[PDB]
């Protein structure tokens, strides 16, 4: 995979052409405000050590933090996301995977008016990788799920437990 950095919009200013996971990005660029990505689904951090607001993207140009929906020029560091053969995740009404549960392999933009119950508070993700969003039609925060148990949001790195939407990570040809 490959992605670059841009300290300004439109593809301008000091740029940092990156192929890997780095905790660290402040010694190669301050901001960001734009990047192109040649190939690869990436999930990018606000802050050092993948903390603070996620975004995901992906094969494309960015000419704008708004355009991957960012909430600020902050950008320091990056995941590669490695890829996924298939998806399938356990979706639970309770922290802990208790309540009632639904078993996906596919994406879904409205979580509530999709199932047989409206509240979602764990998740097992049991193959691939998924972003999950706070608001329906994959919008406001974003959070990675990586393989593994998510028994309440603070597992997902959220502040509370506001979910919308899921989506499979799968590449853009």
């Amino acid at each position: 995979g490959k992605i670059t950095f841009y300290e300004d919009r439109g593809f301008q200013g000091r740029h940092y052409e990156c192929s890997t996971d780095h905790s660290n990005l402040q010694p190669y660029f301050s901001r960001c405000n734009s990047v192109r990505v040649d190939s690869g689904c990436w999930m990018l951090y606000e802050q050092p050590n993948f903390t603070g607001c996620q975004y995901f993207l992906r094969r494309g140009d960015y000419p704008d933090y708004q355009q991957w929906m960012g909430f600020s020029d902050s950008v320091r560091s990056c995941r590669l996301i490695p890829h996924s053969s298939s998806h399938r995740i356990r979706i639970y009404e309770r922290e802990d995977y208790r309540g009632q549960m639904v078993e996906i392999t596919d994406d879904c933009p409205h979580l509530q008016d999709r199932f047989h119950f409206s509240d979602f508070h764990s998740f097992h993700v049991m193959e691939g990788y998924w972003v999950l969003y706070e608001m329906p039609n994959y919008r406001g925060r974003q959070y990675l799920l990586r393989p593994g148990e998510y028994r309440r949001y603070h597992d997902w790195g959220a502040m509370n437990a506001r979910v919308g939407s899921l989506r499979r990570i799968m590449d853009f040809y």
